């Protein structure tokens, strides 16, 4: 019965190519060390929920205002998901509302923009290379469909120039202030941004994606106390699937003493109209189920213990890097991400990242505060949200730092052999050169011996 | 301690609520009759590929222009997926390019819009009550609803209410006055084929691009039973589920090679849609692609290239024709006479009722249906037609005699609708009708009907696991 | 000293160049036959009003809401002007308002566009070649700042296709539909356009610039019966200065059946804000005084007698031209214009009109349905009211008909001698032939001796 | 018969109402004292040229590319006018071009905007409450008022509230963040000179154009007493009256010739602003130009090229310095310390009052002035400064002692205003101030002051007629 078995044949028997590809990817992820702030591993429950039968049911609409029938279970599931989302951050249901229909973070941001900014409006957000539009063309859709004037961080101290921000806000008259960032270890002053938005009558939007889990454990002050709209995601902190969440205020905005009447919020209806049928159509029920499972798993004491272990291991890694003689800029860090400058060592960030990738070591490259050169980014970024989930410890992070030191010594040897005056092309030519490849091979094997010890969460 | 079990505990033991919800949903879908056109059941291979470790790896960028390291396996997988996509439609790789980065159909449509329309431009697509989609342009005189109508200027063309076919003459006359930049060829409720040759001629006369939307007929194009629009259209946006039995994703096919030749100088002009689409998709709108979705699309495309898929599509169209003839045998008014696809539109005005009441009554007896307006209706909030789809049941093993039995069941349901409407009068409202559905008078009849249809549905298996 | 003379010396003593230029222009205008429909001759009263001391006063704003002090006289003058404007068309002041601040017709159109179209909106109006935007670029500012698609008349008969207009407007959803014409001299069904606007909830715009004074004499049905906003100029019919007027509806728009309430018109405030301080600044008081004098002179029986003489002379000229074998197209026209065709003779309108300008006869080409090319026009439009303002009678119009017949004969002779396949520059060179120069000089002497008998209105 | 009596009747016999209105206006202008900066009396030659028969002739089009016929005289007049305009400012015809077709300053500004800014672009002009003009961009948080703010995106820069000079540093820092396409250099209530070199450097660093507006100094640049901005600016729009003694019109000067050369290929780039400006003026916004206005501005430009004009401008600046020193001696605070142009701004916060009431009190005694906010005022509804213009009275033949007498009269008026304000209290509203002004107690004093100033002003003639 091959005709009936076609819909029931396993993946190993149906397509061996993708099966071998997935097996090789799992083998690489198991024996390869990962040091990336955005990299993590999801639990098995969310993986089982993604492969559920909810991928077939079409559920356009909202509970009580659906378009199709037989959506009682879907409505109950989404209600449970939104209740768990509201309870995870300890928010009053009468004043806060959550939406999980957007597919990811960028669609959620675009929906919020179409709902609030009234395209061709004015936005004020943080600059891209400081943690986006050009004079010749516009790359990001936010600059294409909307007008934005970014504010620059102070190049001397490294903090937001609040006086210049207020001046540019009162001179530009924006409609929404973006209180979000990608590379900023210091905590933002949400109260000052809130009072600025109240003085200018604009809204405040925060982006707590990269810290979505850090706020869950109460390690970072919650931005829900001042910001009106709070957009975030579910991965890179919560070990969940790829989805987006939007938090908006509900209730009375401010009572008007001129007429004695009160004004109610209107963000809920605008957002609900912007998500559907504005941009997206049928939501992903499996994604909502995975998000609900991740949110329920995050509301346990084990999540707080894991976050404490994360911050402790980050502090231990910073201390180990400082002990060996490395210069950690910006006075360490106040979050999980770690930024180090290897300019004084005599090695470039991109070359070091390439040599680390050659020996099964992962990292990230980004510019440093006060951009001085776009061709030589020396802001090598480190993070361990996934190694802590696997079961790494500070005594093991000492050996990880020893491996990083061996890698930087290999990079120094390569730069001394090929020459510091050599361009990037001839350097890329000598990554797999035999001259020292055996040494590089050594830098691989021991690393593998360190990777096969710890297990890999997921499906067996 | 408990940290090792937290990342390894099964969902049945971790969260019993969502487990019971999924079990109840599967039990409902097993004993139910699904007649929605955009409804199908994915295979086990796609479900297993979606729940792989690819959800952990971040793969922002394009092959050869990646931003991070260690992307060999992801690049190989995406290359295999795009090769299978190009081979599934028998397209020359030197003349056609495929992109699978968009998350779904609407993101792909918005990406093509921001790439080619040059926002604040002019768009002409199919009207929504005439079988169009929300992304094809929809706006009223009061305010704009769809994002395509907000960011762009859309003017949809009307369909001929007498014969039911698209009035190509009115479109040609309006193209000279409106001067559009891109013509949308996409249908959601339409039982006939489109004249892509005349649309391409009009686009060349007006100097505009052509964007086809083969969402429903996609799998049909995989079987060769429907003329492929790749012969005339420039851009082609399509989905992966619906009928192709894949995960929720979108695919964009664009032209490559020489677009035109200058007769005077002789210089060869090359296409420029590839770079624009690649820039609009990333980092224009979306960020990190879903590797699991790409793997599922690749598996579905590999499974579609078999003869079993063509046999399944032939059985789908045969059961569609059988259901159509069995329903027109009972005296039901069918628009346009027949159907050239899997979806059919049954008109209820010949029975003295509307589509909403019949859809709700079918919903009461576990019969999946959807309402839709007919060409020539005086109001959009009171639809008179019902949309039925064959492949949802055909994927389970339904036959011609079984389809005739389901047609008799829908006839009995329509008789029940007429009885309930005559019991509450002709001047009643819809709330009173819904209250009469849950009444004790018709409780026994609808209960017996639901039990009968559930016993009939329990004989066929349900794919998944 | 010299300061007492610099601001007191006449124009003849100050600058002799512009003085001689004005003298030559007046001499040319004295001996000649201006056959353009747009040209006219203003009275001496408005000429003295333009040279008044009102040019020094720099006033801004509207009466009762001025910015500077001591504007009582300007406010009284503007009130008298608007009262005379309302009384000239027999309009109820409680339902109609008039504004004279716009400088000309196109500024008034742009002001009402910024007031009622909400730029980046939708407009529906007649195109250029049927009495405007290209496929590559945009020429008019209306297509640049606003989106618009034109509706075209049927090619067989030439009347407005109202059914196709309804079918297009039902899907295009226009915000304001205009009703104007420059070469389509057939009456428009304003009731059907009003019904269309009420069905689509849009506004109706009228352009009575060509028939403005013709509405003052009651010869043409007034478009104020159905149209909401009616713009018009001040010259070419009423013999006034360069200015424009905007008429808008006032009162209750419609009754609200929900609670028995009523919706009042708000076009007044929008038009006022768009005019000032939207586009223009300080209005021209001299222009206001001139248009006020013109409106006061137009409300007399002499104006109606002049319009009757205009239409009688137009009928007589059309009959005299038809008698001489010249095929008049569309049976002439309705109000004041005639259009002779020369395609039956063989020569185009361009050669005839350039020979006419060579023999001191003022004519101009125009685009009409049938003449698919502007470089080779077949339509020669003339103008009646100028000769009537100069005092020409029926026998005088017959003499002008004999003169234009002789001119067409001379043009045909020139074309036959130079060849029908010759280019335009060959025709220009043949126009300077010895015998042709003698003939055109004789014709010029004849027409100058004919025109010297009739006086020229203006300053002594 | 009737046509000889209607079209030849004088204005006094035809319409007596407008005749009496004009007579009353002339009497008010002769007996009253005007101190507004944007006020002047045109010569009799311009008034005679305005009333010529040129109003009848239509001149739609450009010289050499006309549409109608018989325009040789109008073409020669426009050529003479543009030649006089080019020669008045000592500009090379091969490098500069002039256009006089715009009707006024605002239409010319809008034409330059729609020609160069590429609407929906970004502009940076001077703020309205900081001495700027309304056409230079002005918008609030609730809605947009100016058409420039509606069609374009404008972000104005403020003036230093401490010293009173334009903060070029803040403008330079904001130019890199806003990325403007055109920088506006213009003002209406600024008593100092502009640093056009710094603005040109900022524009070259940002790659944007520099649009100058020399309206209030249109005459000052003619006599060479103020440095000309043509050395750095590309496009300069100006008026024809205010301080030039001409009719209502506007002029636009644009650069011509080679803009820059390519260092790599060696090919020189030519300017393209001429064609864009010509297309934006006609048939972009306006239609048929005013030949009488062209003749009047030509006469004014020919009269301005004499030595009497330079002597008049020197007398204006001397009387302005004398009035400034008299106001400083009278204990009144002068903004920015002095004035380098014809206009001055006197602050009233040093005496404990505002300009709103003082303006109307001066108007009650036949003293014309205008209120304006001072740099540092927290509310635009209560302005504190008063703007005074010397060239309005200098055109009649006043001297330093005459301006000192006017300053003494203004001081007495300010004393009366302070007395009236103290009589009604500080917490009183402006309407209560108006009602208290109607009382005979102060009405007798203001009437005596009005009689005195009228008897003083009647001793001087009034140009015109």
């Amino acid at each position: 019965s091959s005709h009936d078995k076609m819909l029931a044949q396993p993946l190993k028997d149906s397509d061996v190519e993708v099966y071998n590809i997935i097996k090789k990817e799992s083998n690489r992820q198991r024996v390869g060390l990962e040091l990336i702030a955005s990299e993590n591993f999801a639990s098995r429950a969310v993986l089982e929920a993604l492969g559920s039968c909810l991928n077939n049911k079409y559920s356009e609409g909202y509970p009580g205002q659906r378009y199709y029938g037989g959506t009682e279970f879907i409505d109950e599931l989404e209600t449970l998901c939104q209740k768990r989302a509201l309870q995870a951050y300890k928010l009053d249901p009468q004043c806060w509302g959550v939406n999980v229909q957007p597919y990811s973070g960028s669609p959620a941001n675009f929906a919020v923009y179409t709902a609030l900014v009234e395209p061709h409006g004015r936005i004020m957000g943080l600059d891209l290379p400081d943690g986006f539009m050009t004079d010749k063309k516009k790359i990001s859709a936010t600059s294409i469909f909307f007008e934005s004037m970014p504010y620059k961080v102070n190049p001397d101290t490294g903090y937001i120039n609040y006086d210049q921000l207020e001046e540019n806000a009162r001179l530009f008259h924006p409609k929404l202030i973006i209180a979000g960032t990608s590379c900023y270890s210091r905590n933002l002053e949400y109260a000052r941004l809130r009072k600025i938005a109240d003085e200018n009558g604009a809204y405040l939007m925060a982006d707590m994606a990269h810290i979505s889990g850090l706020v869950a454990a109460g390690v970072v002050p919650s931005p829900f106390e001042h910001c009106h709209v709070v957009t975030t995601t579910t991965h890179k902190t919560l070990r969940g699937c790829r989805a987006g969440m939007i938090f908006y205020r509900k209730g009375v905005k401010s009572v008007d003493p001129k007429t004695g009447k009160e004004i109610l919020y209107n963000l809920e209806s605008l957002i609900n109209s912007a998500v559907f049928p504005g941009l997206q159509g049928g939501p992903h029920n499996h994604a909502i189920a995975g998000v609900a499972v991740a949110l329920k798993q995050a509301m346990t004491l084990e999540f707080k213990v894991y976050q404490h272990q994360v911050v402790a291991n980050c502090r231990a890694l910073s201390e180990a890097l400082t002990e060996l003689g490395y210069k950690i800029v910006t006075g360490g860090s106040d979050n999980h991400l770690i930024l180090v400058d290897l300019r004084s060592k005599g090695t470039d960030g991109g070359r070091a990242e390439k040599v680390l990738e050659a020996c099964s070591i992962a990292c990230n490259k980004n510019t440093c505060p006060g951009d001085r050169s776009a061709l030589r980014p020396s802001g090598l970024r480190l993070g361990t949200p996934a190694l802590t989930s696997r079961g790494l410890l500070e005594k093991d992070f000492q050996k990880v730092a020893h491996f990083i030191h061996r890698g930087i010594e290999l990079t120094l040897q390569i730069q001394s052999d090929t020459g510091v005056r050599a361009t990037l092309k001839e350097f890329k030519e000598r990554l797999a050169g035999d001259k020292y490849q055996a040494a590089v091979q050594a830098l691989r094997e021991e690393v593998e011996s360190f990777a096969s010890l710890f297990p890999l969460p997921g499906l067996p």
